[PDB]
């Protein structure tokens, strides 16, 4: 998160920190959010050979009683996900067991808010602590320069006149508008110039229910 502020610890208790394993590289990291006690929603580009979810985190370098490190048994990447266009950048992770509900862990033109442990700058490292930024929902033409952006599939997020933005490592986290999840951090420019592209959750809600009901 570029241009945001540190959250009050555990103020966003649905937030999931994902450590993703690949066979041919070191670990990578994403966000996500707990939608059921045993399901986390994130972006498809966060898929890997294996994933661990950490719930209840604030300072992700300092283990604490709020932490629940949970095994992911199966990854449900959208079957039409496209690794070029990044259409359909949405994935469900089924957790091995249902999480514990605690104070720190629970399920989940206008201004919206996005939170994550991503980089605080193009050349800056990932944040130790959960950061949040408020971003403006843009008219789709503000994202035209992303040639494979589609207004029906995706939100266009963040005023190009501000430097505020999600960035690397914030992938898969929720954009909330008036307290409801509406987007998932998907992609943007390498220079972090807004706006960025978020998956439009509403479009995927039939697919989400299908997965939940079958698992
Ligand atoms: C399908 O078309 C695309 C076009 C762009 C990329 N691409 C490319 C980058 C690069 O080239 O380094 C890059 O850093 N990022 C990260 C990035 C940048 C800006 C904002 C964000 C976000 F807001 F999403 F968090 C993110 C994740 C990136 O998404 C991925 C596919
Ligand atoms: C997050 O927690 C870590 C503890 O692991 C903090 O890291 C310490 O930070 C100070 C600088 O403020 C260093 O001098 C210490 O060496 C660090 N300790 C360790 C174990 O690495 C970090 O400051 C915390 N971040 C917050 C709360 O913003
Ligand atoms: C992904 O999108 C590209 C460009 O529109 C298309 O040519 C390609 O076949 C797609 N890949 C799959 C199999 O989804
Ligand atoms: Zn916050
Ligand atoms: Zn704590």
């Amino acid at each position: 998160i570029i241009g945001g502020t540190e959250c009050k610890p555990h103020s966003r208790p649905y937030m999931a920190y994902l450590e993703i394993v690949t066979s041919n590289g070191p670990s990578k990291f994403c966000g996500g959010f707990l939608i059921r006690r045993n399901f986390v929603l994130t972006a498809a580009h966060c898929a890997g050979r294996s994933i661990t979810v950490t719930l209840g985190a604030h300072n992700i370098t300092e283990e604490e009683d709020t932490w629940q490190k949970l095994e992911v048994i199966k990854q449900f990447r959208h079957p039409k996900y496209n690794t070029s266009t990044l259409h359909h950048d949405i994935m469900l992770l089924k957790l091995k067991e249902k999480a514990s509900l605690t104070l720190a862990v629970g399920t989940l033109g206008r201004m919206c808010r996005v939170a994550g442990w991503g980089r605080t700058g193009v050349l800056k490292p990932g944040s130790d602590t959960l950061q949040e930024v408020k971003l403006r929902l843009m008219d789709p033409q503000a994202c035209s320069h992303f040639r494979d952006f589609d207004h029906n599939l995706q939100l266009c997020v963040g005023n190009p006149r501000k430097t505020k933005s999600a960035f690397k490592g914030d992938s898969g986290g929720p954009l909330l508008c008036a307290g409801a999840a509406q987007g998932i951090v998907s992609y943007g420019r390498s220079d972090a110039k807004p706006p960025a592209v978020f998956t439009r959750i509403s479009h995927y809600q039939p697919w989400i229910n299908q997965i939940l009901q079958a698992n």
